[PDB]
């Protein structure tokens, strides 16, 4: 037989998964995983707590495309208990769940491929196999000291700095529960929620459990000003919004921080590179002619060299980002501009006060 | 209208007279008015052997309560039990253990109809929901270091190293008082931590209905310094399922200082369970020592003993009796019950966790 071609397709496969990554915990572990002649289950969870940002909705987008396009199934855990939990909307479950409608409403205009995604509410699905949920919380808390736990802080937002509710005890060991809860093989989350994905993979080894999750981080998209290292509704004046205008997110770029022939630490750059360029499979530099006119940067590597060495100015990268981020959100704006329902629920959404 | 109140009031002093401490009477007397049919309860680790104050002394405490009118829950804490690590973490042997527990409390003087057996696995997931969101929201409610002040209620301390399971075991059995609407906590003052800790949720919550800590006080173990009987201080219990002789063994090398009241497991035996259970106190003994003698009154019971009237043998050997007539009903039904019987046979093998 001249099987081989299966090797060659998974190597290309892991490759491809691997490319939208920042870290991949562990890569060997993954080509097993994709060896396993069966759909992989993924997934990633948000807490409905505020409007949702390019990052949640874009980045998001193109990862789970790259994904179910690769044999995996998808699910976005609307983790509306969680946010309740980590007092969001002042822990107000009606308006929880509101925005958690507005999530799924913008997620299915995303251009998202939505045969293999699913949208899992995380109250109906605990509720439904409460024993067995439970059960698994408690055994994960009994597993790992106060300390130990307290080193995820950062998967709510939280400090070891502020007063520490023992709901921020419960709330990682929850979150760890899911995700055996859901079968995941890919834990497909931000780099931040790392901590509490590790303490899985500990779980396991503690269980003597030999299937192991992989956890496949994405980087942070950065926020608009400079050392907004991660994009959040937590960082005044950082966001991008999936309901911003075009002239919004024109205003939003024109204030960006973009340092001339420098890539590092640049959201602008950040943007054509982790969202622009993997939808595009291209970046198209449309210039005036007084600056060089059109180039097309059909690799990043091209990209990279053409900015750091002053080829590219950054009102040209600025503008051409701005454009593009206001095509890629048409569809979502079309959506909630001629669906009448998603407008009155976007239009409730807004009123709402962000808590912390 | 007077009666009533007198009613009400002999009931107060019915309830009241039994605790070590009570949190608050006046709630108490307003929880009377209110209900006649008062929800009590208390909440057993199955985690092994009963030991006397969860059979002998429990049972004065209970019939005390419910002829009363009050009904009391016994919350047999499987998953609680689980949650320590108890029996190996095994809820197999834990349910085995729960079910001897029945046996044994049916057959100490709490089979009655305002008496119930509730299993906690069983009761949270009729109302899965409600349970866990309450239990989420104490946890929202209290920070990490008030919660480790609970830590004595699983018989845990700081010193050790604490395991997250320690944060939601108290957060859990604070729900559970809410839960099972209970209007009195009745457990022993050990647990006393995270019974407040619910009154402190109802202020912060503005729940007008806050439950009385009616706390009952530790009975000592055995041996010299161990201040509460249990199967955690080492032998220093005496277990409902002892046979005479086990109770003979145990007694006579148990720690009865001479004139000493306090602090003295033995003479507290004589007062805490065996005095309120005969309303008296029948001392045998030889001429020679001071011959036979009935107390009516502890008052009695405790000056013949500070002066040394009573020697810490004739003491042993009446409490020993006591006990065991005390826990024949019990023997005679784990004897003759082949089901209890296999039960009691199987719940000796399994190691305490
Ligand atoms: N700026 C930026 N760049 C790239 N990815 C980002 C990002 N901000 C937030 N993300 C990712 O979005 C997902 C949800 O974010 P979150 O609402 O802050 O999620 C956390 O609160 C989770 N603890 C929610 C949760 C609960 C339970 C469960 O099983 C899984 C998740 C995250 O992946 C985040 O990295
Ligand atoms: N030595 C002694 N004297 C008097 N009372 C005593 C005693 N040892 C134990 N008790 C009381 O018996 C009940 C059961 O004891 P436990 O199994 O150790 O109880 C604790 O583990 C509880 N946290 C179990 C529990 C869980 C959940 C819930 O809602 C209620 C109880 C106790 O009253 C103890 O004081």
């Amino acid at each position: 037989a001249q099987e081989e071609s299966k090797i060659e397709d998974v190597d290309k496969i892991l490759n491809d998964i691997l490319s939208i990554s920042s870290e991949c915990i562990q890569p060997d572990e993954l080509r097993v995983k994709l060896l396993l002649k069966r759909k992989l289950i993924c997934y990633d969870g948000f807490e409905p707590s505020g409007r949702m940002h390019i990052a949640q909705g874009l980045l998001k987008s193109i990862i789970v495309n790259k994904l179910t396009s690769n044999g995996c199934t998808f699910i976005f855990w609307i983790a509306d208990w969680f946010a309740h939990l980590n007092n969001k909307m002042s822990g107000d479950l009606k308006k929880i769940k509101k925005v958690g409608s507005y999530f799924i409403e913008v997620w299915k205009s995303c251009g998202m491929n939505m045969e293999n995604v699913q949208f899992l509410w995380a109250s109906e699905e605990i509720n439904k196999k409460p024993n067995e949920y439970w059960s698994l919380v408690l055994d994960i808390s009994r597993s790992f000291n106060i300390n130990r736990m307290k080193r995820c802080l950062k998967i709510m937002g939280r400090s070891e700095g502020e007063e520490n509710y023992c709901s921020q005890i419960l709330y990682p060991c929850m979150q760890c529960a899911d995700i055996f809860f859901l079968n995941v093989d890919i834990c497909q989350l931000g780099i931040d929620q790392r901590k509490v994905n590790m303490l899985a993979r500990e779980y396991c080894d503690i269980k003597k459990i030999k299937k192991k999750p992989v956890i496949l981080s994405h980087g942070m998209l950065p926020g608009l000003l400079e050392g907004q290292e991660k994009m959040s509704k937590s960082d005044e004046n950082s966001a991008i919004f999936m309901d911003d205008s075009e002239s919004d997110v024109n205003r939003k770029i024109k204030k960006a921080y973009c340092p001339p022939n420098v890539i590092e630490n640049n959201p602008i750059y950040a943007y054509a590179k982790s969202i622009i360029f993997p939808s595009y499979n291209e970046f198209n530099l449309v210039r005036k002619e007084k600056n060089g006119g059109d180039k097309t940067y059909y690799t990043l590597q091209e990209l990279e060299h053409d900015y750091v060495n002053g080829f590219i100015h950054p009102l040209d990268l600025k503008d051409n980002v701005a454009m593009y981020i206001n095509k890629l959100l048409q569809p979502v704006r079309d959506h909630f501009q001629n669906n009448i329902e998603a407008k009155n629920l976007l239009n409730e959404i807004k009123k709402y006060k962000v808590t912390k």
